[PDB]
């Protein structure tokens, strides 16, 4: 009833198709919307899914000249001569109503969303049995774009296996620091994370105008003396940050900060961006977190009266990042994967101590969201 | 005169240090930052030239309790006696003043750009020169920074070539369509790339949220038939929209668009997005052009009133894309390769016919902005 035709016809000036429901809802499409839309393979081309029809060839003052249609699909004549036929469902998915629309988006975006605290319940599925079943895979990156992390328990505890990950993704995303990388205490370390040192919150690369989305990190081996993690919903953070202190919220949703890295390792590296901590959407919501103190730059490109300000946001904002009702801490055995939106949380990990032979191990690498999100949304086809 | 210290002071509560340089200009620097940056090794870690200082250990209230210098340094005791020394020349080019933070940016940045049109002379450099010259290679990629385009001749007609500029760069940028990719009539195409039809004015993978930055195309083979390229410089484009039809310009910068992507190549992907076709930063200078007619989705996510003005719009956008003053023509031969800026020019190739035999192949790949600068800004300083 929903999705049959029970009447098709063309108004205002034939600019606009009207469809009429079996359930006696209404649909709206424009002529231009169709005619660029024909899926015939003059202009269509069925083997990539994609449009042959050229800008240069649509009439953006199109009418429909004639129509017929029953209750599965509209057939239509244009000015030109050209023919279209329209399938009843594809129309009805492509409605749009406020509601229809919407609808598609949450379909192809997955926009749901789990805020935390120290609440947490950390989500763990088992590893082997994610690379093995569609089902576990899928419950695997739905969560981790819902909740932001997901632990996976059961690897083994040797290099390879976030790895193993990326190929059940699709590829892993390279950077200056390799495919993937050995989080250890190195001599002459390129990096604070290469040291026994705390690390206070922070996102990775910030120095990258794109950053990683998705980060893995797993345990190899684990010291006993300190190098517990510690996570946060920067989201959360930053909805608190906003009530508690609009006046730091703006600044830091303002505010460009430069990064920098510079050294060598997987090649020799020079690199330089600017970014606003607090990266807000074009509505205003908070889409992403850049910030990592370690490469901040020294070189800040804001008038001099703006600097206090900013820093005295800034201690805001890491305040109720370490407060005890936002933060979640945990500490990683070997075997153990944590995998994670680097977007949206803010991690850490607490000092420990050096020795003349490697006490802790961590083998990291990084993945984009396209390339997540792509996964789900084959699993989730494939599981339903 | 200018980087040599003659006198230096804590002011205003002891809150800022003012520098009066040999030259009588004077320079103001918070202290707040003074502090931030302290470059000992109890806040700094030298070996990676990154900070190790906490935000949490800084006092943003902070003043001076005591500083000295001398010409080339300054010498500063703070309130819980921490300890700083500062280098005349480190604190020269930091300096607050609009003059000298845009002089840095510039520096770090390469914002310099030459717009074009037909007028277009295709800067032309030798391949092997570039892949064992410093000197050339530095020239190669400040002018694809500058002018959005070099051609490099010389080349073999064998594929293998984008690979080794990949490694002068430092690595090529992996996507679902591979590490490289050929351009080719394809049975089954997966992509209209891969087919003997015309491309209309485009920029490669707006279904990607981060649409490769750079772009590189070598002719291994080429078809008498058809097949000559088309560049036009898409800042160039947006400026005269701006100034001809701003309301075509403000629809264009302000719709997100919905891009689609689906198949199997290196992967099986299905790849969903949204752009705005003309992108703004902050400060409404346009700073990307995502826009593929071929895979802009049938899903269209705006009001139905918003659809036929859209449309409008972006014919107006085409239309002057392919005005003979913007457009610049011209055909690649075996040997040729061009690297280009895929966020600022739209490119095209013209039609040409199918037969049994392959009658034309191109080598492509991409590389992400931020490697291509860091090259950038390492072969400057060993050429300078
Ligand atoms: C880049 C990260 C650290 C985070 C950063 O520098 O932003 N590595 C662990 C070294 C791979
Ligand atoms: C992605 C490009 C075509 C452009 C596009 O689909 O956006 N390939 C040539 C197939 C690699
Ligand atoms: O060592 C850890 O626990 C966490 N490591 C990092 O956050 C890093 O390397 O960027
Ligand atoms: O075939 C050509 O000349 C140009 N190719 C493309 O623009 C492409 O593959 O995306
Ligand atoms: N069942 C209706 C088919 C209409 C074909 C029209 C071709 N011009
Ligand atoms: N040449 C000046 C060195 C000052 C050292 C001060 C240590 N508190
Ligand atoms: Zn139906
Ligand atoms: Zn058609
Ligand atoms: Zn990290
Ligand atoms: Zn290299
Ligand atoms: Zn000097
Ligand atoms: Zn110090
Ligand atoms: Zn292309
Ligand atoms: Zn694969």
């Amino acid at each position: 009833m929903a999705c049959t035709i029970q009447k098709a016809e063309a108004l205002d000036g034939a600019h606009l198709m009207q469809i009429l429901w079996y359930d006696e809802e209404e649909s709206l499409y424009p002529a231009v919307w169709l005619r660029d839309n024909c899926p015939c393979s003059d202009c269509y081309l069925d083997s990539a899914k994609a449009r042959k029809l050229l800008v240069e060839a649509l009439d953006v003052n199109i009418g429909i000249k004639g129509l017929i249609f029953d209750r599965k699909k509209v057939y239509i004549t244009w000015p030109d001569e050209h023919y279209s036929e329209f399938q009843a469902d594809w129309l009805k998915k492509r409605c749009f109503s406020k509601q229809a629309r919407a609808k598609l988006q949450r379909e192809l975006f997955f926009p749901e969303c789990q805020y935390w605290g120290s609440e947490l319940q950390l989500p763990t599925l088992d590893f082997e049995d994610v690379l093995r079943y569609d089902e576990h895979a899928y419950k695997w990156l739905s969560t981790l774009k819902k909740v932001g992390i997901v632990r996976l328990t059961g690897a083994s505890d040797k290099p390879g296996e976030v790895s193993k990950l990326g190929k059940r993704m699709g590829f892993l995303y390279l950077t200056f620091y390799g495919h993937t990388w050995q989080v250890q205490d190195k001599i002459d370390a390129n990096n604070v994370a290469y040291t026994t040192g705390k690390l206070s919150f922070h996102t990775d690369y910030p120095a990258l105008h794109h950053p990683p989305g998705v980060q893995l990190l797993h345990c190899i081996k684990q010291t006993v003396t300190g190098g517990d993690s510690e996570i946060v919903d920067g989201f959360n953070v930053c909805q608190k940050l906003k009530k508690n202190n609009p006046q730091a919220f703006q600044i830091l949703s303002s505010t460009f900060v430069d990064f920098t890295d510079i050294g060598v390792d997987y090649c020799d590296f020079s690199v330089q961006s600017k970014h606003k901590i607090i990266e807000l959407d074009d509505k205003g919501q908070v889409v992403r977190i850049n910030f990592n103190n370690a490469t901040r730059d020294t070189i800040f490109d804001v008038p001099v009266e703006r600097v206090q300000p900013f820093y005295a946001a800034l201690k805001e904002f890491v305040d109720l990042m370490n407060s005890k009702e936002s933060k979640f801490t945990f500490k990683m055995n070997p075997g153990d994967v944590i995998t994670f939106d680097n977007w949206r949380l803010l991690h850490g990990r607490r000092s420990y101590e050096a020795g003349t032979e490697i006490s802790r191990h961590l083998e990291g690498a990084y993945a984009d969201w396209d390339v997540v999100m792509s996964r789900l949304r084959i699993l989730r086809q494939r599981v339903e």
